[PDB]
Order: structure tokens, then sequence, then C-alpha cells
């Protein structure tokens, strides 16, 4: 099946909150059909497969997500199914065309590193950049908090795309930092 934008994250006022946008069956038909005639808002989609839900990052005109949660499956869209742009297995990286009405984020010029982390439940937790493609957060959580919220993007203070978020790095099933695709990494796929 094609995989199905079900929501977004919404970053666009002083709050960060996922809005949902479609139903289970609506899903399944949608992944089915591989067409999809809902309106797109927005930097972060929320991304489904059959068996898996995720996020979606739009940074300059693609929409970029992990490779581990959409294989090589194709995006439904109001045209119908849509391949990928970007496949990188090693990087497990995947891109599409930025859906029409979807927003990129800005890339980050700023080289701060007091980063925020948007999760699917749409939590802003502050990251401390560690690395090339590192992050270690203030408060650590459990794995199953952040389970979910790959595909979604890091941002620095000034609200741009750091990173794309892909791993987190355990110990006793705590994560205590939390590895990343650097932009950097998409202008090379690019
Ligand atoms: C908990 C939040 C976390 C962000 C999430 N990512 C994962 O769970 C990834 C996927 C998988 C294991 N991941 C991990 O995070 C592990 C885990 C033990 C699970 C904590 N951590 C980990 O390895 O740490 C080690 C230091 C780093 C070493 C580097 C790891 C390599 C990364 C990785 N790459 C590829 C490339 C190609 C593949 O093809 C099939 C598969 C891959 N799988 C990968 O890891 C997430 O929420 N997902 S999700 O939303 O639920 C899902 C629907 C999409
Ligand atoms: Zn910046």
């Amino acid at each position: 099946g094609s995989v199905v934008i079900v929501g977004r994250i919404n970053l666009s006022g002083d709050t960060a909150y996922a809005q949902q946008t479609r139903g289970e069956e609506g899903c399944q038909e949608t992944s089915q059909t591989g067409r999809d005639k809902n309106q797109v808002e927005g930097e972060v989609q929320i991304v489904s497969t059959a068996t898996q839900t995720f996020l979606a990052t739009s940074i300059n005109g693609v929409l970029w997500t992990v490779y581990h949660g959409a294989g090589t499956r194709t995006i439904a869209s109001p045209k119908g199914p849509v391949t990928q742009m970007y496949t990188n297995v090693d990087k497990d990286l995947v891109g599409w065309q930025a859906p029409q009405g979807s927003r990129s984020l800005t890339p980050c010029t700023c080289g701060s590193s007091d980063l925020y982390l948007v999760t699917r439940h749409a939590d802003v937790i502050p990251v401390r950049r560690r690395g090339d493609s590192r992050g270690s957060l203030l408060s650590p959580r459990p794995i199953s908090y952040l389970k979910g919220s790959s595909g979604g993007p890091l941002l620095c203070p000034a609200g741009h795309a750091v990173g794309i978020f892909k791993a987190a790095v355990s110990t006793r099933g705590v994560a205590k930092a939390v590895d990343f695709i650097p932009v950097e990494s998409l202008e090379t796929t690019m």
C-alpha cells in the first residue's frame, strides 16, 4: 500500500499540537487507491502505513521521512501514487516531492546548539547538539515516549530545521540522546 498522510503537527502558533485529519478506514481506502483528496497544510506531516505511524518533514521542497517507516512505498496523492524521489537505506532516508499545499521549513543557518525535537505528540523537547548527527536530551524519556516520532524535525531557536529525527540512543530502555539526519545530508542527496 501507499504511505498516507493522516495528520500534521502544528507549529504555526505558540503551541505545538497534532491535528489528526483522517480515520483508520479512510486511511485504508486511501492507502489502497493511492488517491488522496485531503488538503495539505504545514511543514510536519503525520504519515502511516497499514501497521506504523510516524512523521514526515518538508525541507527544501521535498517531504522527508525515514526509510525504516516508509520502506519503498509510494505516497497517496491527488493525482495518484507517487514513487519516491529519494531513497537511501544507509542513511535511512526517503523523500517525495513535497505535496501541493505543504510548506517547507527553512534550513538552519545559525549554528545554534539549543535544539528542539517535535514529537508525534507535538511535545517540544530541548535537545543539546553533541555532534555531527547527535543531540543529547536535557530531560531523558523512555524509548516508548519517542517512538512513532521518526521523520520529525529538529529545530534551532529560530524555528529552522536542523535535522530529521531517526533513532534513539537507549540505555536501559531510556533514551538519553537522539540520532538525526542533518539537513546537510539531505542537500548531499538532493
Ligand atoms: C524511539 C524513537 C526512534 C526514532 C525512532 N527510530 C527507530 O526506532 C529506529 C529504527 C531502527 C531502530 N531505531 C532506533 O531508534 C533504535 C531503537 C533500538 C529502536 C531504539 N535505536 C538505535 O538504533 O540507536 C543506535 C545508536 C543508533 C544506531 C543507528 C540506528 C540506525 C537507524 C536505523 N536505520 C535504518 C536504516 C534502514 C532500515 O531499513 C529497514 C532500518 C533502519 N533502522 C534503524 O533503526 C522511531 O520512532 N521510529 S518509528 O516512528 O516508531 C517507525 C515507524 C517508523
Ligand atoms: Zn538556526
